[PDB]
């Protein structure tokens, strides 16, 4: 239960450019964190490489303890280069696939890797038990400084430079210059039966993914079963993971291939704009064929095409939690609150005497209710816990300021700006919110990864269009909507989510697209101490970063 992540300056080489990231302990992606349900693992991290950085447990709820969260700015201020901090991770309700990464500017892009929390002792899976399991981690790799990638469209206003590859497990697999020869690769043994762990580590795109001549049945997401269902591809977005069962069936007598790519590409449907459109692939190879099974090249599945939304909807639409008495869930019935956020990509005027190199040469943004959130200095946990002034505001507002015909396509050009801030929404503890998130269509509709730290929530309706607040819940999922840390709000659509907010802290909600983060699609629930000390904040503890 205790993990050394010493954050390294480590020479790698992709598509035959070689250059300097920051990874832990000299790997990329990270080492696997393995817990099992309900362990508390400690992560002393050494900062060792050249700038500030923080790490995350993503999904993880962290009861009581946004101490460990890790969000820059949020929760504290950077480990800075020399320095380091010890995290306390406080697994509960978590059981399944999660992930850990930087989350401090483009980081991630290379800091992070897998968490597996294990069925606790005398507890089983509610499938039979895999034979093998491997973590099947989807990135983006750039040849450039990932740092310079951010700090030029800093600069310009203009759009982040799309990546270079996609990669699995670190590598871009058969299809890209210079990787053929260390694809990812993995066993399997006709008969039986292994578990992926489909983790969407890239910082851009959601993706479709599949394995040729193998359907894949989906068990878990985001540290929650699933009913399972048994599908030909999934759709899986930054943010989350999903957890899945391959049956090495094929056979192994020489009548077929002995290889099969693993293989992820976007999903993506702005025609407009520039994507990474790049497939990565792995193999799948049955290892007791004959030399001839593999002659030729592993076979290809057939991936649904970059812009096909019907297909990414038909897999979002069959997600739902496993609700049996070893798995009970609890919806929130009875609404205190409710939330409409608006989430837009936006601009913000150019600064004067520069030309900047977004939509009408005006400068990219984001917002969540039009409000482009913007970072403090000293981090809002501190601002919190010491009553300090002037760091944040407490009136994020529940609704969008302007209503109009948010889906439509094409908005006149005053619609596209917005405004900077730094506003936070404060609830008392136990607070039951439903949050609604409504995609615009300023400057392109498109399907965010909405995620919220510090919590899990019900995803209990979806749909295209304007949500309507008088007609949509009348067909809401209140029996077993999925439980998940990270939602697809659909590409010119709304997701509704409920959640009890009985997790006292300071707690990020943001797009998982980091170039939406950055821009400012953002906001903070602050979740205020209730009675007793089960719902009380825990003490600032004495080693924090320096703001
Ligand atoms: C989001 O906020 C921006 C900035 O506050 C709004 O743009 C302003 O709109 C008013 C008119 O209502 C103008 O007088 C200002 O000049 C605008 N500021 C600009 C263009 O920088 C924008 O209308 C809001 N959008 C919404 C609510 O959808
Ligand atoms: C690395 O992080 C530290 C801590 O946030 C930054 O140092 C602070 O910078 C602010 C200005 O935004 C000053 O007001 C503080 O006094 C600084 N605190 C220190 C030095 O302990 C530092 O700027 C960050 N480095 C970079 C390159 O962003
Ligand atoms: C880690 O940081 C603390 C200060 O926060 C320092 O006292 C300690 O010596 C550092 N090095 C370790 C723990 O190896
Ligand atoms: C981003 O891409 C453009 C090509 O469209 C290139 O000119 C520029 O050098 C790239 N930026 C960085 C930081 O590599
Ligand atoms: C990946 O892309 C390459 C280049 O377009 C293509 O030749 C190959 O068939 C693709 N592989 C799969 C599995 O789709
Ligand atoms: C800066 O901008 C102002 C206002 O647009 C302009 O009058 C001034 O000449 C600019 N400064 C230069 C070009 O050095
Ligand atoms: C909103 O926009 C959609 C898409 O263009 C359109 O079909 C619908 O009629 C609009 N609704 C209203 C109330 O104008
Ligand atoms: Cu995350
Ligand atoms: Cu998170
Ligand atoms: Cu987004
Ligand atoms: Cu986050």
């Amino acid at each position: 239960t205790h993990y050394d992540f010493v954050i390294t300056e480590t020479k790698v080489t992709r598509l035959c450019h070689e250059k300097t990231i920051l990874a832990v302990n000299g790997q990329f992606p990270g080492p696997t964190i393995y817990a099992r349900k309900d362990d508390v693992v400690i992560v002393n991290v050494y900062n060792q490489g050249y700038k500030n950085i923080t790490l995350h447990w993503h999904g993880v709820d962290q009861p009581r303890n946004p101490w460990s969260d890790g969000p820059e700015y949020i929760t504290q201020c950077p480990i800075q280069p020399g320095a380091n901090f010890t995290y306390k991770i406080i697994f509960t309700e978590e059981e399944g696939t999660l992930w850990w990464h930087a989350h401090s500017e483009f980081d991630r892009a290379t800091v992070h890797g897998a968490i597996v929390i294990h069925p606790k002792r005398g507890t089983v899976y509610p499938y039979p038990k895999p034979h093998k399991e491997m973590p099947i981690i989807l990135g983006e790799w750039w040849n450039a400084d990932v740092e310079q990638i951010l700090l030029e469209s800093q600069r310009t206003g203009g759009d982040v430079n799309i990546s270079d590859a996609n990669t699995i497990n670190g590598q871009p697999g058969d299809f890209a210059p210079c990787s053929k020869e260390d694809t990812f690769k993995m066993s399997v043994e006709h008969g039986k039966t292994y578990l992926l762990r489909v983790i969407n580590a890239g910082l851009t795109n959601e993706m479709f993914f599949a394995v040729a001549g193998h359907r894949l049945t989906v068990v878990g997401t985001d540290g929650r079963y699933l009913r399972p269902f048994t599908v030909d591809y999934i759709l899986i977005s930054p943010g989350q993971t999903m957890n899945m069962l391959l049956e090495a069936n094929c056979a192994t007598d020489g009548s077929a291939n002995s290889r099969y790519y693993m293989a992820a590409r976007p999903f993506f449907t702005n025609t407009a704009v520039n994507v990474d459109d790049k497939n990565t692939t792995a193999i799948v190879e049955y290892t007791d064929a004959p030399p001839s099974a593999s002659a030729g090249p592993p076979d290809s599945p057939d991936l649904p095409a970059m812009d096909d939304i019907a297909a990414a909807t038909a897999y979002t639409a069959q997600l739902r939690s496993l609700v049996t008495k070893e798995h009970p869930i609890d919806v929130p019935m009875e609404v205190d609150e409710h939330m409409l956020v608006t989430i837009s990509v936006n601009t913000i005027p150019c600064e004067p005497n520069k030309t900047c190199a977004g939509p009408g040469n005006n400068r990219l943004a984001a917002s969540l209710n039009n409000v482009s959130f913007m970072n403090p200095t000293i981090d809002i946990l501190d601002a919190y816990y010491d009553s300090i002034s002037g760091v944040y505001e407490p009136d994020f507002p529940n609704k969008p300021p302007f209503f109009f015909n948010f889906t439509a396509p094409n908005p006149p050009q005053d619609l596209w700006f917005t405004k900077r801030g730094t506003k936070v929404k404060v609830v008392e503890y136990g607070t039951i919110l439903e949050v609604v998130f409504q995609d615009t269509a300023i400057l392109g509709a498109e399907s965010h990864p909405m995620h919220l730290h510090g919590f899990s929530f019900y995803v209990v309706g979806r749909g295209f269009g304007n949500f309507d607040k008088d007609k949509d819940p009348a067909t809401y999922n209140l029996v077993d909507p999925p439980y998940q840390n990270t939602v697809s709000v659909p590409t010119g659509g709304w997701a509704a989510m409920r959640f009890r907010a009985a997790n006292p802290g300071v707690w990020f909600m943001h797009c998982h697209f980091d170039r939406h983060t950055v821009w400012g699609m953002d906001t903070v629930f602050i979740v205020k101490n209730g009675k007793g000390p089960d719902a009380q904040m825990m003490p600032r503890p004495p080693n924090m970063p320096k703001c």
